[PDB]
């Protein structure tokens, strides 16, 4: 079962960037997993954004000679985001989240053949631009849902494959690339054959 995703954020350059990066877990209201689920660290990265401002300053040589020089000063704003997903550490079986596919600002969600979530699904923000479609209404949301077999990234394996984590999809699941974040692959597992 799939327990949701979350993404923490930390400001390392005294700025304001986390507003877009952090994402709380639906089921807990916090950056944590529900009871019976364990966090699986997908990725840790530093998001950088260039901010250039022009500044003029008065410089005086000996106090009698006043000269105003105008330089634009370039600065970089940095914040670290840490993206995790929640996996069933044990086994309440009637819990978790339904999976309705993922997409980015540049890719499409094959479930809808558009950059959107299925009807009645919530997009959860992950990384810089990834969206994970999730529903909690089983009887209404199940119609648009596909079985989910886990995530794995270039730095963390998929704990659902059956010791360390292996970057593979389990059983009858196939791997599909979710996003490339700063040169690191992040893919997900769904049922084999569903996508065409």
């Amino acid at each position: 079962t799939f327990g949701g995703v979350y993404q923490e954020c930390t400001e390392l350059s005294g700025d304001v960037l986390c507003q877009n990066l952090e994402q709380k877990n639906l089921l807990t209201g916090d950056f944590s997993c529900p009871p019976g689920y364990s966090p699986v660290h997908l990725l840790s990265q530093t998001h950088e954004e260039g901010y250039s401002r022009l500044e003029c300053k008065k410089k005086c040589t000996l106090k009698i000679f006043c000269k105003t020089v105008c330089e634009d000063v370039f600065r970089v704003a940095k914040a670290e985001f840490r993206a995790y997903w929640c996996v069933a550490a044990g086994q309440p079986d009637n819990s978790g989240l339904l999976f309705g596919g993922v997409f980015t600002d540049k890719t499409i969600n094959p479930m809808t053949n558009a950059q959107s979530c299925p009807a009645g699904y919530i997009p959860l923000n992950l990384f810089e631009s990834l969206k994970v479609c999730v529903s909690l209404d089983y009887e209404l949301g199940f119609k648009f849902s596909v079985p989910f077999g886990g995530f794995f990234s270039c730095i963390m394996g998929n704990p659902l494959v059956n010791a360390p984590s292996l970057k593979k999809c389990p059983g009858g699941f196939s791997q599909h690339l979710a996003v490339i974040s700063d040169g690191c692959q992040v893919s997900y597992c769904v049922k084999a054959g569903i996508f065409t």
